[PDB]
């Protein structure tokens, strides 16, 4: 199976905005950069509780929450994405993404 997955062309959602960039999983974790700022944000596997998939304003998003109580929205996803999104989480993070 994968040990990363790459995506170049989804956006984080922040209270409506769409932020462009770039997010790659691997078996530690989870990385965004935005690629206008350059902002950088790390989601570790073990700080991860809860991932949602769903339908949202462009095609299909992560809605990841964290221990520390963060949540985290990545938009902009195909829908043919969630078998290897699925199988990612479970393999590697021992979470099953839950589809609502």
């Amino acid at each position: 199976m994968a040990e990363t997955l790459e995506f170049n062309d989804v956006y984080q959602e922040v209270k409506g905005s769409m932020n462009d960039g770039r997010l790659r999983l691997s078996r530690q974790g989870i990385i965004f950069k935005n690629s206008k700022t350059g902002k950088v944000d790390n989601i570790q596997a073990g700080e991860l509780t809860e991932g949602i998939w769903r339908r949202v304003a462009l095609g299909h998003g992560l809605k990841l929450l964290t221990k520390n109580g963060h949540v985290y929205k990545y938009d902009g996803f195909r829908e043919s994405e969630f078998e290897k999104l699925s199988d990612f989480f479970k393999t590697h993070y021992r979470l099953e993404l839950m589809e609502k």
